[PDB]
DNA sequence: GGATCTCGACGCTCTCC
DNA sequence: GGATCTCGACGCTTCC
């Protein structure tokens, strides 16, 4: 069956939960299939959650633990994770407890009477997975309150750790499956906003579970504009049309730029900081006292904007985030996605701004060269940035697989412009004329030596007869490779060197349609 | 007595006057000094009229010439100028005629007795001032007609070319003394635009006149507006920057553009014609058959816009001439006024828009350096593209030292910015330090050297330690320049070369001032 | 002679969690 | 190894 099923406040336990949820919560109303999952839960059964980063996850498996008899236990990775829940769950009176390498006897001996403890009143117990596979203890305080019925529930907070294509596996999380086989009258459930449908047939399979309900939540977040601009050349230039942004229409706001690396940071930071602007620094290499220095005075609005790499985002929950920058593209959607989610969690109308430049996708391509689908991905990012017509919501939905409603909230749905396909197939010829005659002469073109060619430019040997470039600007014709690029009729090569992975482009796969003269390469462009 | 004076209608003759105007000249009223001037001569009296290029000078001696008994003499020195005027009254059904060197003896004959003839209504004889010089013949019927009291009036149009100070000096000017000397009661009428009180003082006696009236036209062309921007390094946005103005405000009317060379000339218009402008060239050099080609199409409108030097002015009377642009600054405020004064001729509103480049200031300066002024007033045309906040009718007021009501006809007067003083004084102490070293190595230092040390750039040895620019465009560093050089601080020095006279600077003469330590430079800035 | 071009040339900096 | 920098190399380019 279907989660619309589940949209019902029909079930016996109805009323206890719209109650806790208002009174307990202080919450009004539920999130899209927030009500559908607890019904499931409540209804004894198994599910997995697919929800976006922010969306609420936690709350359908911390109300259940509310409407039974003593806990629900949570399986959660991280100690911040941890704490970031049990800070909120101490806040709204609720009584929580967790375990940690580090914890105390004194606080140990407490929850292992807790948990048999008829008379407790701690309704939630988060613990790590070591705890699971390297604790023959717990193991029996657990197997105990099971079977004083005081033990009906299991979360698996980050269930998508448990498999070798999820990019935050733990060997731990393997182990895991012991659960539902020693507790098979508790029931389970797992979130993620990171879920493949073969990560988590996966999870599945580890944690020994069938049936199981898949519910997905939508990525999007509608009080959120998105809008992509031309990155500018050059770096002063680029760094004035930020200070501009900052000082008019985010004057006095927070918010949030992300670079490429932690030079990018540095540079950026200190040039905002000559210009008035209160900028902050943040990436991995920081001494943690000044990873902590940035976060509390940013949460605080002393800082105005913090300047960061993607380190910077594991518990980031500050709610009036209005804007989000970014100095370069991310690896991926995914990023991108998770990357910008970060602003307008007030739900207030925020800012999410990518700045599109040509080069930055060889600094990242030659980055994520180790990485199996590093390209494609990178690639994926690129056709975003290129895309100058279709809704960015819609853009999304298609990367989700979700069945796409955005109210002119992205740049492309406010344009008036009409749009027409531009045939481009000779510039590709033209440059496949100038990458054979290069490898004829066994040179190596970087991007830079084939429009350097392409423009007239660059060393004459690398220059083909014939070969005009249009008087079109520069971030044209770079808008012209990247199209051939991520079409592969070019394709990247790359160098391993010294210390750096450098980019070549060379003839790619795509390039051998064009033995068909009548083949056409198009482009949508403004009308 | 003043011109007011003259401003009346009270006279025997106003009657017949303002019904020749309305009713053979078609005109309706008078423009400035227009009644004045005519009044003077009605009464017999001498007066130099001063007025503006296309003011309607002609008027005022071609009108009393129909309100007086027999003929009115007309002394012109091209046959262009001439014939200009014949046309226009062989439209109007006005008797007049002229006498030439390629003259016919029919009509040579035909002339002679006309002007003695007592029953003749040819009112005006238009000559050049050979004819009176070498010839006996005419002298002896002017004569004979002022005798017979049908010779009452004298028009010596561009008297200027009498003096030696005058740039149109004619030698045959000298001899045309003898008029007043023979004929005292007929009365003389001067014409000119180019005026100084000693070109003035100095035909007043070649033609031995005294007294004398001398009645000046304001210079202004209310329905004007000027304009400087910044001329474009790259030639190709230049031409691109055109364009937008003629394919969008000016589109489908008539104007001008003025280059420095025939070079620009040619370059320009074929640049323009391959982006669809239909610009015709116009320099001297040009085979004269093209050189009335252009004309004849551009006035009957199949030519939008003729791309011209200097060369394309004597005799330009069309009316609906919307814009003029100067591709290159003109020579002096005298040649701009003159150049742009062209447009508008109809009295609806026309636009007047020089481009101002660094590099035209030397391209010029080189050129008219066998003028004993040539750079002075070259640099006064500097100092006019330098200004910020004055209007530029106030500018141009002071040039022709005239008592000087723009009304936002002026960019000028279009702006809304406040300005300040900025102290630039240590910039000149550093160009200084790099001149200083060049001449201690026997370098000769074109002002495109300079910028590039200055910069940072050039040749290693040209640099000097502990120099830097700031980091202002180049654009605004080319001004700093240019205001050094006109103040003299910075001077420029000729080589003369096998083929071309080449711009170098050096300290100029009031750079002993910076021994002043106190001393200050500033320069106007918006605020 | 000034000025754009082209060639080897020497000078720096070398990607996230 | 890729851009930037710095150099002598030869070839070309003043109104009415
Ligand atoms: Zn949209
Ligand atoms: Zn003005």
């Amino acid at each position: 069956s279907s989660p619309a099923a589940w949209n019902k406040e029909d079930f016996p336990w109805s009323g206890k939960v719209k109650d806790i949820l208002q009174n307990v919560f202080k919450l009004e109303k539920f999130r899209p299939l927030q009500l559908e999952t607890i019904n499931v839960t409540m209804a004894g059964k198994e599910v997995f959650l697919v929800m976006p980063t922010g969306g609420g996850k936690s709350l359908c498996y911390q109300l259940p633990a509310l409407c039974s008899d003593g806990f629900t236990l949570v399986i959660c990775p991280l100690i911040s994770l941890m704490e970031d829940q049990l800070m909120v769950l101490k806040q709204l009176g609720i009584s929580a407890t967790m375990l940690n390498a580090s914890s105390s006897k004194e606080h140990v001996k407490w929850v292992h009477a807790e948990m048999v403890n008829k008379n407790s009143e701690l309704k939630l117990i988060y613990v790590t997975p070591e705890k699971i596979a390297k604790s023959k203890m717990f193991m029996s305080r657990l197997e105990k309150a099971y079977e004083a019925r005081r033990f009906t529930r299991i979360a698996v907070d980050e269930v998508h750790c448990c498999s070798q294509w999820g990019h935050d596996f733990r060997p731990d999380y393997k182990a895991l499956g012991i659960l539902k086989r020693q507790f098979p009258n508790a029931s389970l459930i797992g979130l993620t906003a990171t879920a493949t449908n073969h990560v988590l047939t996966d999870a599945q399979k580890i944690l020994c579970i069938e049936k199981c309900f898949t519910f997905t939540a939508s990525f999007n977040r509608p009080n959120l504009y998105y809008e992509v601009r031309q990155k500018p050349s050059n770096t002063e230039d680029f760094i004035e049309d930020i200070v501009k942004l900052i000082n008019g229409r985010y004057k006095g706001q927070s918010g949030i730029i992300y670079c490429f690396s932690q030079k990018d940071s540095e540079q950026v930071t200190v040039s905002l900081q000559n210009l008035g602007i209160h900028a902050g620094a943040y990436h991995a290499n920081l001494e943690p006292e000044d990873k902590t220095t940035v976060h509390r005075k940013w949460s605080a609005n002393e800082i105005q904007v913090v300047v960061a790499t993607v380190a910077f985002g594991m518990g980031i929950d500050k709610p009036d985030v209005r804007f989000v920058i970014h100095h370069s593209m991310s690896k991926s959607m995914e990023n991108y996605y998770q990357e910008s989610g970060r602003a307008g969690r007030d739900d207030m109308k925020a800012d999410c701004i990518l700045y599109y430049g040509f080069g930055d996708i060889f600094r990242i391509s030659s980055m994520v060269v180790m990485e199996n689908v590093g390209q494609q991905k990178l690639y994926e990012m690129v056709s975003y940035c290129q895309n100058i017509s279709k809704c960015r919501r819609v853009l999304m939905a298609q990367h989700f697989d979700e069945v796409w409603a955005c109210n002119k909230m992205c740049d492309n749905c406010c344009k008036d412009s009409a749009f027409e396909r531009k045939n481009i197939t000779e510039y590709c010829r033209d440059l496949i004329k100038i990458l054979k005659q290069a490898e004829e002469l066994n040179e190596k073109l970087t991007p830079l030596k084939l429009i350097d060619s392409w423009m007239g430019k660059g060393a004459a040997k690398l220059r083909v007869a014939g070969v005009v470039a249009p008087t079109l600007p520069r971030e044209d014709l770079e808008k012209i490779i990247a199209h051939f690029l991520i079409q592969q009729y070019l394709k990247e090569d790359y160098s391993f060197t010294a210390y750096a992975t450098i980019s070549y482009l060379k003839i790619g796969p795509k390039a051998n349609l064009l033995n068909n003269e009548a083949h056409a390469i198009t482009m949508q462009v403004t009308k």
